[PDB]
């Protein structure tokens, strides 16, 4: 009875604001309250509206679902194995909102997912995204990517890199410094893993490029103010790079 007068009240479109956030605050809190039979019967029904809802015209609206979605993910991460890719690009597709609060709620959700969702599947996905999409959705697949990278084995990293690379060599070539630095960042990931076997996949970068990597691992090997600190930093290093 409950989850039906939910749905019905989130399918209400441009009207009751108010009563709609309460109904997705009241699926949030079935969530927290785990409620596994709901999950059962409904789970199929609820992603797929709070999907749609990522699309609504309000902001906070669109805020709020994201809230849900990540709340979903936590809990019931299993169920998602048959929604990988939709809910990938839905969470991608957000990092494009024009609203700051929407944007956050989005990178929330790209964290939970990036640690749940089959890695190699994942990682498939990503590769064409990054070398098509807008920025900042670029951004955003570049930085789940180097998440799930952490999460495979050396063998299965070796067999996707002739799919990850071009993207990063893309990448490092992009004229925002965000993308640049998730690829210097994926890249010292990649290397984490495979060591100077990443050698070979390197050739196309210019001597600038690779010796602000070669910075870059060295410190990962070596050891909010924090994270914009660190993006600053990148770009004065870069700049002395190219000197
Ligand atoms: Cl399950």
């Amino acid at each position: 009875d409950l989850v039906a007068e939910l749905l019905k009240e989130l399918s209400n479109h441009n009207e009751r604001v108010e009563e709609r956030k309460i109904a997705l605050y009241e699926l949030m809190k079935l969530t927290q309250e785990e409620s596994f039979s709901v999950w059962d019967e409904h789970f199929k029904t609820i992603l797929l509206l709070l999907l749609e809802t990522l699309g609504d015209k309000e902001p906070t609206i669109r805020a709020l679902a994201l809230k849900v979605l990540r709340e979903i993910l936590r809990h019931q991460p299993a169920r998602f194995k048959n929604y990988a890719e939709l809910t990938v690009m839905k969470t991608l597709e957000a990092h494009k909102d024009p609203h700051k609060e929407v944007v956050r709620s989005a990178e929330e959700a790209a964290s939970v997912l990036a640690t749940s969702i089959s890695p190699e599947q994942c990682i498939k996905v990503l590769c064409p995204i990054i070398q098509t999409a807008d920025y900042p959705i670029n951004l955003a697949a570049i930085k789940m990517q180097t998440k799930v990278i952490e999460r495979v084995s050396k063998e299965t990293l070796n067999l996707l890199l002739p799919e990850i690379m071009p993207g990063l060599i893309q990448g490092y070539d992009n004229s925002e410094s965000s993308v640049r630095k998730a690829c210097v960042f994926c890249l010292v990931a990649v290397h984490a893993v495979i060591g100077d076997e990443l050698k070979p996949h390197l050739s196309q970068l210019t001597g600038s490029k690779m010796k602000l990597l070669n910075l870059y691992i060295k410190r990962a090997q070596t050891g909010s103010g924090s994270k914009h600190f660190e993006d600053l930093e990148f770009q004065q290093l870069e700049h002395e790079s190219r000197l």
